[PDB]
């Protein structure tokens, strides 16, 4: 497939002119790979630090509201029921702000430099964790803003639609497609629509351009954290 | 749950940052108690420790929790439990019975937290090495009591949450102390027919306010009732 691509610490001015300004998706490198979460976050420091801390955690496929749930638990069990013991369904700690709730962790992170390029003020920017097992799934869709989606855990399969293909993404923000089982017949014009697809590894950021669409698995116990700017 | 009568007592004197060599020649040499002023009140912990905050980093840390006095070794036990449930069960609203997060390295366990605190200049002045130190917590509602006893280290006991009232004897009073090392005297409700020899014994007592230090000299014994919520943190070195 068509590769999303991977600079090292590319200067502000590159970044700017080159992707954010004109829409287009990039995987940073030597940005966020010595970030302390990097070499701290595991199944154990988690537990150590937040397991008895309550969070959101999504059953089902968020095609349609109607579609998906939220349940509290402890991030002790979530991990018990949905990572480890030895899960039969799949369950998503998704979307959080885990990092207000735990300044802790917040700690183990950092903001991008590349975030001063927008408009917006640091504390206005949403950072959330996506924490979950093999195979969680995020059906293709749209963000309001612009997005730095770090990978710390795992790694991830993305899949990237601009938005100047919506029409081929029969959408209902989110597209009514499965992107890895799409239905030829109900849908033709997308199996010809172009993206980029990657690989996100640890210490690795994907920016995900504001509206750009995104589709997202994640291929082993994965922890990402996303960082919605402007 | 009363606040003694320490001006009636007498007290452990009082230095605001006394010298390295005064302290040195006058306290550690001698085996004699000092409290140490504007040393540590203006270590972090001393405005950075609420009890919010101290639950919220260390809140699902497990910390061993001991229940009863600790007189005889059958008389006590330890739970082991997260912070979040010592202070829900020990500290919240109205608990009905006594637990004590006492003497537990929650420093070793909690590295961040040494960033609050530091190791007072004055135990360069021992033989001991800096990381040889042995530091403690003790975290507690109002009314948990340490009975008499000795530590076989110096040591330099730092309030940074409440009060507490201490009362000191020197090793040359163990006699009157009845030992079984620990003291079968209840310090605050003695049995004067049982420990004759105790109501004449002298001592020296204080009560310890946030920011303020204790020096307990090696062997020296002491006896500690918290008087509100505290949290002290102990330096035991040699
Ligand atoms: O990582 C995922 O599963 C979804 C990420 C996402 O949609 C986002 O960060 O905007
Ligand atoms: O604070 C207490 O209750 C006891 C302190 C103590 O015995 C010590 O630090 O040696
Ligand atoms: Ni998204
Ligand atoms: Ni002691």
């Amino acid at each position: 497939e068509k590769t999303v691509p991977r600079l090292h610490r590319p200067s502000l001015q590159h970044f700017r002119e080159q992707f954010l300004v004109p829409g287009r998706p990039v995987i940073l490198k030597g940005v966020a790979d010595h970030w302390p979460c990097m070499q701290k976050w595991s199944l154990e420091y988690i537990q150590e630090i937040a397991g008895c801390r309550t969070v959101p955690v999504e059953v089902g496929s968020r095609y349609t509201d109607e579609e998906w749930s939220q349940t509290l638990m402890t991030v002790n069990e979530f991990i018990s029921k949905y990572i480890v013991n030895e899960p039969r369904d799949v369950g998503y700690l998704a979307q959080h702000q885990l990092f207000d709730q735990i300044p802790e962790l917040k700690q183990d992170i950092s903001i991008p430099d590349y975030c001063s390029l927008g408009d917006g003020e640091e504390e206005e920017i949403t950072i959330n964790a996506w924490f979950g097992p093999q195979g969680t799934i995020s059906p293709l869709h749209q963000d309001p803003q612009q997005n730095f989606l770090v990978q710390v855990m795992g790694r991830k399969y993305i899949r990237l639609y601009s938005p100047q293909e919506s029409g081929a993404l029969y959408p209902h923000n989110t597209s009514q497609v499965d992107v890895e089982n799409p239905d030829l017949e109900k849908f033709p014009k997308f199996a010809k629509a172009p993206f980029l697809s990657c690989i996100l590894s640890p210490g690795e950021i994907l920016f995900i351009p504001v509206k750009y669409w995104h589709y997202v698995r994640a291929l082993d116990l994965s922890f990402s954290v996303s960082f919605w700017w402007s």
